[PDB]
């Protein structure tokens, strides 16, 4: 058994895939092992003015991430969380942008892009002293409640719950802020897993800054999904993955992205022995705007 270290240092691959051609990018993943293999959908960008998301073909070897399928999914998932919900024998796939706050799509077969259900409630809450509203949501489960996290683009993380036994549901109009601190500080793409192999409860949170040298994640960590949360490795000199640490030398930003995680159900369980991070990186000299900033998958892992 292994634990999370208070500070962290990685290395990194080169960039793991290039975009569908007429796609700018390849963004916010989330994946699963899946049939021995990984499983991942992903928000796109496309060479003009438009968003959608996204699965990549299975694929067992991260070297192989280069030569997946691309499939562009009709019903728009932007910034999914993909995940199985195991007492009900039914995968989740959360997203943005759809018909209420939050949404999320069923499915008996992850694989299939467009296989899913059409869009039920996850979220139909506000939040204050926010211009985007809520974004980039994260689900997660304990052996009695169920977990919403998400992000505002304004220095705020919030947290929802519902008993266990509620969920696939609605998590309703309330939420509570739990961390607040400057915008570029707690801006945007938390996640939140389980630390299996711990004699106690122990959680994990990681949440995108925006730092001098670029995008970068602080770690936070707590006793409990419904408790408080401590920062853990949260400057940018010292983060959870960085420029400062991440032997990523293709890309100063270390964005959006997924733990890699080692079983697909709601727990979001990580092995600490063998922590890696699936994030989005960018050629920090192409810096277009109108959102086409080329995000490609890198994979960080720790040393
Ligand atoms: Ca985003
Ligand atoms: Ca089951
Ligand atoms: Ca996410
Ligand atoms: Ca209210
Ligand atoms: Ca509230």
């Amino acid at each position: 058994q292994c634990g999370l270290p208070s500070t962290y240092s990685w290395t990194s691959t080169g960039p793991l895939a290039e975009p569908k051609d007429g796609w700018a990018s390849l963004k916010d993943f989330t994946a699963v092992p899946y049939n021995g293999q990984y499983l991942v959908y992903a928000t796109y960008h496309d060479t003009g003015t438009s968003w959608g998301s996204m699965n990549f073909g299975l694929f067992s070897n991260w070297s192989d991430m280069a030569t997946a399928s691309q499939n562009a999914m009709t019903q728009s998932t932007v910034a999914p969380t993909l995940f199985y919900f195991e007492p009900k024998d039914v995968w989740i796939l959360a997203y943005q942008w759809g018909p209420t706050a939050f949404s999320y799509l069923t499915s008996s077969d992850p694989t299939d892009a467009n296989g899913w259900s059409s869009p039920q409630p996850l979220f139909s809450g506000s939040i204050s002293d926010s211009d985007t509203g809520v974004i980039d949501q994260t689900v997660i489960g304990d052996s009695t409640t169920m977990y919403l996290f998400f992000a505002g683009d304004n220095g705020r993380i919030y947290r929802a719950s519902m008993p266990i036994d509620q969920f696939p549901g609605d998590f309703g109009t309330e939420s509570e802020i739990i961390l607040s601190d400057e915008r570029n500080n707690l801006f945007e793409a938390v996640q939140v897993y389980t630390v299996s192999g711990q004699s106690k409860d122990t959680y994990l949170m990681i949440v995108e800054a925006i730092g001098a040298q670029g995008r970068y994640f602080r770690s936070f960590t707590a006793d409990s999904l419904g408790g408080s949360w401590t920062p853990q490795a949260a400057t940018e000199s010292a983060p959870f993955a960085g420029k400062a640490n991440s032997g990523a030398t293709w890309t100063d930003d270390i964005s959006h992205g997924d733990l890699v995680r080692s079983t697909p159900d709601q727990t979001m369980s990580i092995d600490p022995c063998n922590l890696q991070l699936l994030y989005q990186g960018r050629d920090p000299s192409l810096n277009p705007g109108y959102d086409l900033l080329p995000y490609r998958p890198g994979l960080l892992t720790l040393k």
